[PDB]
């Protein structure tokens, strides 16, 4: 209803060679900015992206969508060791846009995120946070060795 981040209207990866930004157009032209990972043949993956500082407005509880594809490990062609089916959500309150350094021990977080389940393609998990106590926060997505695209991330609330 009211949006506080709106990915489909560059952000932080730590390390800048594991999550990384992949454009393209829709049908009607609109940019389409994913960013991608997909380090599942490389041992201990700690790989983070951070969005922008995001103002909380006039909010109480917020609203965190995202919509990703995820690889099921056992298409990926004989990878088997330590590839993984899940990511996690992370995020830290701050008061103001306090730079582009991701310090990593600060965020909290919010949970693991899965794939709908294929064993019977674009997932969409929505998480409620909040109320924040600070003006602020950025959202963070942590991939320990899985093979995701992430395409969009909306941040909103209600009434």
């Amino acid at each position: 209803e009211v949006l506080l981040l709106d990915s489909k209207a560059e952000w932080i990866s730590s390390p800048p060679n594991g999550w990384e930004e992949i454009s393209g157009l829709d049908e009607n032209y609109t940019p389409i900015r994913t960013y991608q990972v997909c380090q599942v043949m490389e041992p201990n993956q700690n790989n983070w992206l951070r969005t922008n500082w995001i103002s909380k407005g006039n909010a109480q509880r917020i609203f965190v969508e995202l919509k990703f594809t995820l690889r099921d490990c056992n298409s990926l062609p004989g990878v088997l060791g330590t590839c993984k089916e899940t990511f996690n959500l992370y995020y830290y309150e701050t008061d103001y846009d306090t730079g582009r350094n991701i310090r990593e021990n600060l965020y909290v977080k919010i949970d693991t995120i899965a794939a709908d389940e294929s064993f019977t393609k674009l997932n969409t998990e929505v998480r409620e946070i909040g109320p924040l106590s600070k003006k602020g926060f950025y959202l963070a997505f942590q991939d320990v060795g899985a093979c995701i695209a992430l395409v969009s991330v909306k941040v909103y609330y209600k009434k």
